[PDB]
C-alpha cells in the first residue's frame, strides 16, 4: 500500500508539518514531524503577503529558505522512522501561499518544487490550487474531497471544521453532495491583535482571551460586517481579515481594554462558524474540529453552545490528531494525482468541474 | 510515434511559435505556426525583466494574457492542420523568462501550466530550467541535447548555432560527448540599439547595419571585454570615443556578433567543415555574410539546408523536452550547463 508525506506551512507560520501516510483501503497516519520555522523567514514570508518591491527576487529567496527547510524535516523524519525515500511513492507540498486573489483569478504559492525533488530525491506534487483556478473555482478549500474520504457517513450529518488561520467547514450530509466554504476568521484576528500589543505570535491555550470580557457591542460591529451575509463558494475572507480593518473598527468605539478585545474575537470565530455552519446544515449532528484552533479550550467550549444539537469534537476522538488533517490531506493529494482521481469538489469552490490537481516534479 | 507541441515566445517578443513534432526513430516537424504578441504584451514582459514594483500580482495577470494567445495559437493550429488535441501526447512550454539569475540560484520562467493544461485540453510538460538549477547548474542552454540527437553525425563536425539574443553553440564532434558556451551578443545588441534610436523592434535582415560602416576604434574597445551585454553597457563605450553614425554604430555591433562567434567557435573546434545557424539571427542576410567570410574553411548555412526550418529549432527542442520528460530521460547536457549531473527536466501538468 503506497506510503506519501504531506509537507505544509499553514497561515500561522511558526514552523512546518510533514506527516508519512499509508493510503491502502483507508488513510492511515504512519508519523509526524515538525520543526520550527526561523522567526526571520516567518516574516520574510509575511513580507510577501502584501505588495511590495522586487518581489520576483525575494520570493526565490524565501523560496530556498522554505524548501531547504521542508527537505531537512523530510530527512529527520525518514532517518528517524529508519525508511528510505525510496519507500516514499510522492510527496504533496502544499507550499506557502503568499498571495490569494480568486477574484482577479490567481493565487500564488512558492515552494520550488524541484529543489524540494533535487533535496529529497522523492516526487514531488505541487501547485494543487491553480488548476481549480484556471476553471473559474476560488482555489480553496481543497481539504473536503479528504474529509469527506475520511469521515463519508450516511448514518450522521457531518461538518467538519478546520480552524486554522481562518475557519473552512465541510458539510457531509448523507444522500448529498459534498458542500463546504471558509467561514471567515479563526485565529488570524486573536494571532493579529496579540502580536501588535506585545509581539507573541498567538495567543496560546486562548489564555490572555480567557482573562478578558467580551464587549457585546463592538461584537454586533464585527458580525454586523456583511461579508457574513455571504453564501456559496468562499475564501479565506471575502473581506481581508486583517489588523487594519479591527483598528478601523476600535477607534468608533470607545477605549477598550486589550484583553476584551482578545475576548470579543473569540467570540467572533465562535458565532460566525456557527451561524454560518448551521444556516447551511440545521441537522448537523457533529462537528469534528481539526486545525490550531482544536486545541483552544476556550474557542471550543462556546462552539458546543452555539450549536447544542450537535456533538462538538477534536478529531482526535475520531482518531485523528488535529494538528496533521491539513498535511495528511496534501499527501492524500498526491495519490489522487497520481491515480488521476478529482482533487477539488466543484460545489465547494464552484470550479466548472471535478480536476486533477497539482503537477508532478519527478526525482 | 507520439506527437508533441512545442511553444515558446518568438525572436525580439513580436510573437509566440507553436510546433507539431512527431517523434519517432527521428524527430519530424508535421506543423508551424506563429501568432503576433500584442505591443502591450511584450511591453509588460519586458517591464518585468526587470526589478520593480508589485511583481507578483502583474506577473499573475501578465502569464494569463500570455496563456490565453499560447492556447488560441494551439486551438488555431489544430482545427487547421483537422487534428484532435487527443491527438497530441504533451505541449512543451518554454514559458517566458522573466528573470534569470543562476549566480542567485534561481530562473523564473511564468506560463501558468495548469491555465494552459485547461484551456487546451492536453497535458502541459513545463518548467525545464528549475531542476537544472537546483542541480547547481546555469539551468540553460537547454538545446545541446536536442542538436545531438538532431544533427549528430559520426562523419562531420558540426556546430549547431543558435543566434537569439545571445549566441550559444552546440559543438558535435563525432566520438565525443556535446559541447557547449556562450559565444557573446546574437542580437541583443543589435536590437537594443535601432529600439533606443527608431524605436523599432530589431534591424530587420541587417537592413540598417548593411547601411553603415564599421567602426575600429569601437569594435576593438568592445571586443576588449573580458568576457572575450546591454544598452547603459553600450552607451559607456559610445561616450568615451567622439560622436559616430548610428548606422555605423548598427554596423560596429553586427560585426563584433560575427567576430565572437567566428573567433570562439573555431577556436573550440577548429575542423569545423559545418556551421548549422538557426533562431532570428539566421535571417540576417548581411551577419551571415559576415560569418562565412570570418569562417572560410566551413560551410555556413541555416539548418533549412539540413532538413529543418531555422525558425523552428527552439520551438521544436521544447517539443522534444515533453518526450523526455515523459519516457523519464535526460534533458540537460550537465557539461554544458554544470549541472552535478543527467536530470529529467520539467514538470507535468494533466489535462
Ligand atoms: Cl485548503
Ligand atoms: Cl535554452
Amino acid at each position: 500500500m503506497p506510503r506519501y508525506l504531506g509537507l505544509m506551512s499553514g497561515t500561522s507560520l511558526d514552523g512546518m508539518d510533514i506527516v508519512l501516510i499509508e493510503q491502502g483501503d483507508r488513510t492511515t497516519l504512519l508519523a509526524s514531524h515538525y520543526l520550527p520555522m526561523p522567526a526571520g523567514l516567518r516574516e520574510d514570508i509575511l513580507a510577501l503577503c502584501v505588495p511590495g518591491p522586487d518581489e520576483i527576487a525575494r520570493a526565490a529567496e524565501v523560496e530556498q529558505r522554505w524548501v531547504a527547510l521542508a527537505a531537512q524535516g523530510v530527512r529527520e523524519l525518514l532517518l528517524q522512522q529508519q525508511m528510505s525515500p525510496d519507500e516514499v511513492r510522492a510527496i504533496g507540498s502544499h507550499g506557502q501561499t503568499i498571495r490569494h486573489e480568486p477574484a482577479r483569478h490567481f493565487t500564488v504559492q512558492i515552494g520550488n518544487p524541484a529543489l524540494l525533488a533535487e533535496l529529497t530525491g522523492i516526487d514531488v506534487v505541487a501547485d494543487f490550487r491553480r488548476r481549480d483556478v484556471a476553471a473559474g473555482g476560488q482555489g480553496a478549500p481543497l481539504v473536503p474531497a479528504f474529509h469527506q474520504a475520511l469521515f463519508g457517513d450516511d448514518d450522521t450529518s457531518r461538518a467538519v471544521l478546520n480552524i486554522g488561520g481562518f475557519s473552512n467547514v465541510s458539510l457531509l450530509s448523507p444522500g448529498k453532495p459534498v458542500r463546504g466554504f471558509d467561514c471567515g476568521p479563526g485565529n488570524v484576528l486573536m494571532d493579529a491583535w496579540i502580536h501588535h500589543q506585545r509581539g507573541e505570535h498567538f495567543d496560546r491555550d486562548g489564555a490572555w482571551a480567557a482573562s478578558g470580557q467580551v464587549n457585546h457591542a463592538l461584537l454586533a460591529s464585527l458580525l454586523a460586517d456583511e461579508f457574513f451575509a455571504a453564501r456559496g463558494p468562499k475564501s479565506t475572507g471575502r473581506e481581508r481579515f486583517n489588523l487594519p480593518w479591527l483598528q478601523e473598527h476600535l477607534a468608533r468605539h470607545p477605549a477598550l481594554p486589550a484583553a476584551d478585545i482578545q475576548a470579543t474575537l473569540l467570540e467572533l470565530s465562535a458565532r460566525s462558524i456557527s451561524e454560518s455552519l448551521l444556516d447551511a446544515q440545521p441537522d448537523c449532528e457533529e462537528v469534528l474540529v481539526c486545525g490550531g484552533g482544536a486545541f483552544n479550550t476556550a474557542l471550543m467550549k462556546r462552539l458546543a453552545m452555539l450549536m447544542p444539537e450537535a456533538r462538538v469534537a477534536s478529531t482526535d476522538e475520531y482518531g485523528i490528531p488535529p494538528a496533521w488533517m491539513e498535511g495528511m490531506a496534501f499527501a492524500w493529494l498526491a495519490h489522487r494525482f497520481l491515480e488521476r482521481l478529482p482533487g477539488n469538489c466543484p460545489d465547494v469552490t464552484g470550479a466548472l468541474g471535478p480536476r486533477t490537481l497539482g503537477a508532478l516534479y519527478p526525482a
